[PDB]
């Protein structure tokens, strides 16, 4: 039973010049200090966050994941590096470059270290082109952030692409990223510990709310990172919502809490109690371990929240491999 | 064994030539029906929400009390009456007689019906006065939105306020309003099921995060409606992020978990596994039964998700009782 972490990320070797060749303002890059051991993800001039080894050097990666007890990673773009708001045809050439760096840092140990790609969402033709290309050279499936502006999973470019997706046999993971609030929640990590929770349960509630699971088909794998965020726990307010209210009702033909058969999440929750009504809700053969290595707020050890749970031997052991293993397909 | 409701809603008998004076566009009113079972509240000569009889009316209401099982109910002002955006003198005016309102609905039967006042917020002078005015009026407490604009609790003139009502022992309930999320939640009432639950937990953190209990008095009376929104669910993450980012620990000298016991929520969760979750968290002693009453997606059977619990009888008579008499100080 190798754990497998499912949720980790990666940033590649990409220097000033290349990104500025994309857009000098908006493209991310990584500056790496003489040393080697520490950087920062740039953006322009602009110093974006800082960074260690572990995410672009996939040796490096290999000791700590040694270190940790994990014996395969699934990993994934820096959300920063997605780039929704560009022009369509550059952020497809961004796309594939991006995937290419992926499928190289993966290929120093493809037993390991598995991929998932990013896709120019904003336009659904290229998207689905760059999902498929990137599926058949090595990735595993796709990494999309959660919303495009103003547009929720229940708009139907996205809800085309989940589509496009199921029927090509093509594994998603939906992560929370620029975040809602507007001026609100700069200080204390608000944005991280407010909209992102938000953020993921909104993704949610917009696919079930809207009916499009009822037109998506059933084959569709789908995964809700950091945790759901707080869907699980205000799933009770959404059914009550839904018996009493017109509005609510219209467009969503069975009870919110029934769609939990839909989806998977990832168990990154941070708490015994969390987990275990995560658990509850969304049943233990959709939960699947999710550090959101290797960044400084992801889980520290590895699987510990799920190892010391008081949850069954049965249930760890699909939690910290076996949903992931046929969720993405790893042969074990 | 008297069952205490803590958390519904009132709106006053104001005529539209009354409510004309203050603000011909902007200053809610009330137009009844023939029949008299049915109503609006308009702003102008727009219908603004459609409201039923137990909202305004004070025998009706007494008698679903009656139906319910509910011996004492704390009632307090619908969120559009809070009129934050007015101007400072405009606004004073205006919750005085809101105020006046609320005490002349409660003398219908003032053992069983209690009110809470609102506060011209946005200036603190004449927010203070209308609060120590409200409460030796008989105003058991005050109602405050959960935020003015971009002023969270965090905001050291909302501060002063809640120090200023902790050493008059004038309790407060914070409630959402004013939902974030702009053009993104405009179906199946996602305002109130995504954006709500995060103002009422941005609400509470800014609180903890600040520091905001270091320098407010112990003796503050203090509770979050809609049982703290996603508060207790997310908790884990924000000690997570305590521990591990240093911008979270500045003004927060223990950890976040630990504020807990400085102020209360109520009951409404609508989940059993959310309300055994909220009450693990909060203690037994820091949560009331409040229903949203009479809202329709206000708790049906009130009280009844407590008493079909799996707790103690113990937990359930404070939480049902216990509580909300010491809180509110109503003596049985
Ligand atoms: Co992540
Ligand atoms: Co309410």
């Amino acid at each position: 039973k190798p754990r497998i972490d499912m949720h980790s990320h990666f940033f590649p070797r990409i220097s000033e010049q290349e990104a500025a060749k994309f857009d000098a303002n908006h493209a991310p890059w990584l500056q790496v200090s003489a040393k080697g051991d520490t950087g920062s993800i740039m953006m322009g001039k602009n110093n974006f966050r800082p960074v260690y080894q572990a995410l672009w050097d996939p040796a490096f990666r290999i000791e700590e994941m040694d270190a940790q007890g994990v014996d395969v990673q699934v990993t994934c773009a820096t959300p920063v590096m997605f780039g929704y708001t560009w022009e369509a045809n550059k952020a497809a050439q961004w796309a594939e470059r991006m995937n290419d760096f992926a499928l190289e840092f993966a290929a120093h140990n493809p037993q390991r270290i598995k991929v998932l790609a990013q896709v120019p969402l904003q336009d659904l033709d290229l998207a689905c082109k760059e999902a498929s290309r990137a599926v058949a050279a090595g990735h595993l499936g796709i990494q999309i952030g959660n919303h495009l502006g103003d547009k929720d999973l229940d708009d139907a470019t996205l809800e085309a692409f989940l589509t496009h997706c199921a029927n090509e046999d093509i594994p998603i993971l939906v992560h929370p990223w620029d975040m809602m609030g507007g001026q609100r929640m700069k200080k204390w990590m608000l944005p991280w510990l407010v909209a992102m929770p938000a953020e993921t349960q909104l993704a949610i509630l917009s696919l079930i709310l809207s009916g499009a699971f009822e037109r998506i088909p059933k084959s569709l794998k789908i995964c809700f990172g950091h945790g759901g965020g707080s869907f699980a726990f205000l799933l009770g307010r959404v059914d009550n919502a839904w018996r009493h209210r017109d509005i609510v009702r219209e467009d969503c033909p069975r009870p919110p809490s029934e769609y939990v058969d839909r989806f998977f999440v990832d168990s990154a929750v941070f708490n015994p109690g969390a987990l275990e009504l995560l658990v509850s809700v969304m049943g233990e053969d959709r939960v699947m371990l999710g550090s959101d290595y290797p960044f400084p707020l992801g889980e520290q050890k590895i699987g510990g929240l799920v190892l010391s749970s008081n949850l069954g031997e049965s249930a760890k052991d699909k939690i910290i491999s076996g949903n992931a293993s046929k969720f993405f397909n790893i042969n074990v």
